């Protein structure tokens, strides 16, 4: 992927998310070669602009530097705008024939990103599967989340955008997978005897998805009113995940196989019940400095009485053989303590207590973000003159996240984007609770800023069969 | 035992044993006060000295310092010495009226240390028990190695001493043991999940307990013609260290039971046969520098012709459901490349390959000297583009081992000394081998000085099935 010319289409390149997180990713892409030596960058929306004003705009977001001043101009030498709407054929046709009117732009593989709003896909990738279909090199999509609301949401848009293109080209993006400790994970469990054999129904005794960051939803509160934190990230990173802990052992690396057993895992794993879940929302904090003191609720663009959670608990079980009977946890939140996204793997109690009770379940800590790292939390004799052991922590282990998995998304590894299939297992996972929700408007529980999150959620854990320390 | 008085009787006080390596230990035992506070030094021997003497023939060896050149006096305010000889009641009468002349003598605790030639236990320990008992505390004894020569002179030995005394006050010491990363392998075999259910047939690839010195036998090379490296280091150190890795789950942590499972794995040992071991003998270097240019059989003092071997392979299998078939290798020397105690845990490969044959088994090191340290070498991914992991070096992890190993006799705790029935079973073992050396005089394979040693034991390793990286 460094001979054959690639072109990076932003679809609404006046938007927001290309201002602030597609541009600068780029960019940084661009400084240090990582993308194709020939890669063109083409930004698409309606209102009338020139590059000289996307650099205007986009400059004090790239954080550039003097040294690579060069390699900024080098960057928008490749840069363009094709200004149109989004449904209308005479713009796509004129995209097409700008698109074209570049070297071998009908040879060049392009890469569509779709920044746009999410009401607008039904349109946009018909218009795509009509027109801007290349015949020579491949056509792969970058669809953001959500991708629908609910069951019969999501199996129309799967339906059509299957109907448009195979399932080799649709990427479903995940912003916040880490793609480094969520590969790490895969290393760990199968180049290990040492982990292999306990990772059954006998040893693992729970099994804790945490997804925490310190901010809340500045700004953009009406979006997340509609959505939720369930269909915001615990049900597509959460949920991935959870894949990528309780599943199979893959008949190879590749990322089909990967898929396949993710796709039988969530088929082996029965309907969520109201019982099996617990959702709160934030609010101001009197003792606040900063934005702690204003609440969700309190935020001018969120509608009045409005009943959207942003925090999820919810456990699973993965019931076949090799994890029958066993806890799956999952935590997600905003505007929580601590930045942080780990997963934690407490193992049962050795049979037999040898050691007068001082034994603790042993942990398996992943931490995809921030500090990279993994490490175990196992016990063994402190040094002095006795016996008694005590738990210790010892450590078991470069672009960002986000502009890795758009390195994958050229590279075609498709290895960590959910599946038609897939997402269809995990809309019905959820479908008696969001409908329930969407019929009854249940409150969520208000809960602290800054704090842990509800006590709900350890009282979950504490009943499924978690041990806090 | 900070309050009752104790009495470390060193019969053989004369000897080099002692002059060498039992003052020195008890004085820096009594420098930090890890003796009890009212303990009495009682130095026997042949020879007529005084406590002038011994200070002036064990100062060198001391490394004392004028920061507690004070704790000097100190020490040697504690000591006293008494001549006579060994196989006559009157000097044996007299010892007793020398400690009984002293602070409670009768209540104070004895603790001999048998430091005297191996010819003469059969009568100093009939005369101990016949006048050296005490009839209000704890009488205990230290016999030093060898214990015999074969089956019938071990048996008789131990009949001897179990009718003069119970098992519980029969301390068969071991000076190379560790009683550090010794007492680290139980807590971390039975206080992790990650290593307890996978530790079995069907995941340990096999098991190597090595141990090496850098070091010849100079100066004293009469001394290993008689025994040889199976009696000296490989019947009680290395046997011990399969103990601990092969026994079962005791139903406690007391010695009783840890030396019942020590007792039922042994029992659950086939006899060895000629073609599980291997046998050498090092040679000088013609390269060498110092005490290398000389091998054992150049040593004045070694007879001519001597077939004793200084490398000693062994392989056992523990025959039972936990252990049916897999390999336990041995490997004990003198004068090795490297001063080295390490058991070394190999997992089986994972049923199935994923990452393209690239696995390496998991490793757990854990050695004993030098650099005390557990490390697994296990793999995980290298950081970068690439879905590979690589073996990467992963740590785990005071006065020295014989220090403590004193204090052990001192508490009473026998964790780590062989009991009657287990060295019944450890000579029974290696009966037949030792038989048919003895019968047929085999010669041992020449092998370098302050090498590796000779490849006879590395493809030893290699037929049992032991990996290579």
């Amino acid at each position: 992927h460094q001979s054959d010319t690639h072109i990076f289409i932003i679809m609404g390149a006046s938007g927001d998310l290309a201002k602030k997180k597609i541009y600068p990713t780029i960019w940084w892409l661009f400084r240090d070669g990582l993308l194709p030596e020939n890669t063109f960058i083409v930004g698409y929306a309606r209102s009338r602009l020139t590059v000289a004003d996307i650099r205007k705009q986009s400059e004090p977001f790239f954080k550039a530097t003097p040294e690579e001043k060069l390699k900024l101009e080098d960057f928008f030498a490749r840069n363009s705008y094709v200004a149109g709407q989004y449904d209308d054929a005479a713009s796509y046709q004129r995209l097409n024939s700008h698109m074209n009117a570049l070297h071998l732009g009908s040879q060049a593989n392009r890469l569509f990103y779709l920044a746009l709003p999410p009401t607008v896909y039904e349109a946009v990738t018909k218009n795509i599967h009509e027109s801007c279909m290349s015949q020579i090199g491949w056509n792969r999509i970058i669809v953001e989340k959500p991708f629908g609301r609910d069951l019969q949401s999501s199996d129309r848009l799967s339906n059509h955008i299957s109907s448009l293109f195979r399932e080799d080209q649709i990427y479903r993006i995940d912003h916040y997978l880490g793609k480094e400790m969520v590969q790490n994970l895969m290393v760990l469990r199968f180049a290990n005897r040492i982990f292999g054999p306990i990772w059954n129904r006998d040893n693992i005794a729970c099994v804790i998805l945490t997804f925490k960051e310190p901010f809340g939803t500045e700004g953009r509160g009406g979006y997340f009113d509609e959505f939720g934190i369930i269909r915001d990230v615990m049900q597509n990173h959460l949920l991935q995940m959870l894949c990528l802990v309780a599943m199979e052992k893959p008949a190879s690396t590749n990322s089909d196989d990967v898929r396949d057993e993710k796709v039988k895992v969530l088929k082996c794993i029965s309907e969520v019940q109201a019982n099996n879940v617990v959702l709160g929302q934030y609010v101001g904090n009197p003792d606040g400095e900063g934005e702690a003191t204003k609440g969700y609720l309190d935020d001018p663009t969120v509608p009045r009485g409005s009943t959207t959670a942003t925090f999820a608990a919810v456990v699973l079980y993965v019931e076949n053989e090799r994890w029958d009977g066993v806890p799956f946890i999952l935590r997600c939140g905003k505007a929580l303590n601590e930045r942080k996204a780990e997963v934690r793997l407490q193992f049962h109690d050795v049979a037999g207590d040898i050691f007068h009770q001082q034994c603790k379940r042993n942990e398996l800590v992943i931490r995809v973000q921030p500090n990279e790292a993994v490490y175990t939390k196992m016990m063994t004799k402190k040094p002095g003159m006795f016996f008694n052991p005590e738990e210790s922590e010892l450590d078991l282990t470069l672009p960002d996240a986000y502009e890795r998995l758009i390195l994958d998304v050229f590279c075609g590894s498709q290895m960590h984007f959910v599946r038609s299939d897939e997402l269809r297992e995990a809309w019905r996972i959820f479908t008696p609770l969001l409908h329930q929700i969407e019929l009854e408007k249940p409150k969520p529980i208000p809960y602290i800023y800054g704090s842990r999150g509800p006590t709900e959620a350890d009282e979950l854990m504490k009943r499924v069969g978690f041990q806090y320390e």
